[PDB]
């Protein structure tokens, strides 16, 4: 389920000003992230990161790759690979309050300038 930009920036308007960070760093950290595509998956030897946001089954969710998550946003990983981001955002504010944006590798590089080539 491929988002545009508007889309995407619409959507996120929960996450506003959450942990400091902009709407307009989090349309840029999720195009870097998933390319606004809420079915994307991730892996990295044992690791998978679900959907818009890439959360990964070893801390945020539990899935059949994983049983022994800590499983933080207690939620099956499979519910952010659908096009409602209810979930997904509950998620990424429990990701902020305990691990922070850096959570998103993408974001200190490629989500600090010209910011302004993120709105809608
Ligand atoms: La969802």
């Amino acid at each position: 389920e491929q988002l545009t930009k508007c889309e995407v920036f619409r959507e996120l308007k929960d996450l506003k000003g959450y942990g400091g960070v902009s709407l307009p760093e989090w349309v840029c950290t999720t195009f870097h992230t998933s390319g606004y595509d809420t079915q994307a998956i991730v892996q990295n030897n044992d690791s998978t990161e679900y959907g818009l946001f890439q959360i990964n089954n070893k801390i945020w969710c539990k899935d059949d790759q994983n049983p022994h998550s800590s499983n933080i946003c207690n939620i099956s990983c499979d519910k952010f690979l659908d096009d409602d981001l209810t979930d997904d955002i509950m998620c990424v504010k429990k990701i902020l309050d305990k691990v922070g944006i850096n959570y998103w590798l993408a974001h200190k590089a490629l989500c600090s300038e010209k910011l302004d080539q993120w709105l809608c």
